[PDB]
């Protein structure tokens, strides 16, 4: 039986810039680098950066990946970003602050206050369609 | 600024049987669900399923997501998920039991026995081409 995520793998073609990326736009701590990969930390969050050269980035799907961000701190991180010119792939439409950006290689990202626990709540005052409960 | 991880959410093609692969193979509990997705939580992981029939599976790339299990539960959810018949995508070579499986959409995913630190003292020991530390 497993016990919860213990790492988050990611393809990337231009390693240095992955870094870069994760580390200074996002603050992961880079823990170890290599020639074939990166090894970075946010707060209990492992990251492994993969390289793989012909990489050509995901698929066009909804398939994304979102940390969190406390409510003060929401808007001066997606100004910052939207500073740096990083492109967003989804206005947000859901319970609490979301910014979606996409990475070096156009894996699909958030910036997100809230968790499991307020969107449920939320969800319950105004469920989607078909929409059950445990 | 982030946190850590907020939620993954991966595309399935076919909702309710990506609901019972995550929840009755890998032991998610599902919190709720609706006409085009699910809500699911394994500790204190939060995965969004969101469907998406025209989904033909993510590209031929190492990106992939690694579960926590202990040691001593690592046989038996390895033979469990084998006896049903799940795709392994890789041989284990890294530090720490790992299995590496697919999930119905032809997710990459993996149940691994160690974590950062772990990995981090064996690379000391046996570092990578062109391994360099913080
Ligand atoms: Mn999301
Ligand atoms: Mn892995």
């Amino acid at each position: 039986m497993l016990t919860g995520l213990n790492h988050l793998t990611l393809a990337v073609a231009d390693l240095p810039a992955s870094i870069a990326f994760y580390r200074d736009l996002l603050g992961f701590r880079l823990e170890a680098r290599w020639d074939q990969g990166a090894y970075l930390e946010l707060g209990s969050l492992w990251l492994c950066l993969s390289r793989e050269p012909q990489y050509g980035g995901p698929a066009a799907d909804y398939t994304h990946y979102a940390f969190g961000i406390a409510a003060a701190d929401f808007a001066r991180f997606a100004a910052q970003l939207r500073a740096h010119g990083v492109r967003e792939w989804k206005q947000n439409r859901s319970e609490g602050d979301s910014f979606y950006f996409l990475d070096p290689d156009g894996h699909r990202l958030e910036a997100h206050v809230g968790d499991l626990r307020s969107r449920l709540a939320a969800c319950r005052q105004a469920p989607y369609a078909g929409m059950r409960f445990a």
